[PDB]
């Protein structure tokens, strides 16, 4: 049975105006800016951007990849597909 989201979990994350996007739950580094309450820091593969999202916009990757894990013309998307499949836990700074 599922747990709450934790750092390192792999997802597709939904933002307004964007396709469901390959992403991970990030940690928050010591001394770094924390998210708002009930929000998680989401790192988006390919773009390497961070947004703060809640669970309603977070789709576990394993369950969802058949539906959402296909190429997209959008900038960074296909790089992001490679990242989440091949090195999802790397440093992308």
């Amino acid at each position: 049975m599922p747990h709450a989201f934790k750092p390192g979990d792999l997802v597709f994350a939904k933002m307004k105006g964007y396709p469901h996007w390959p992403a991970r739950i990030d940690d928050i580094a010591d001394g770094a800016v924390k998210p708002p309450p009930n929000k998680y820091p989401i790192f988006f593969f390919g773009t390497h951007e961070t947004a703060f999202l809640g669970p309603k916009d977070l789709f576990p990757y394993d369950k969802s990849k058949d539906k959402y894990g296909k190429p997209n013309k959008r900038k960074g998307f296909n790089e992001g597909l490679w990242e989440i499949q091949n090195n999802p836990h790397a440093s992308y700074s």
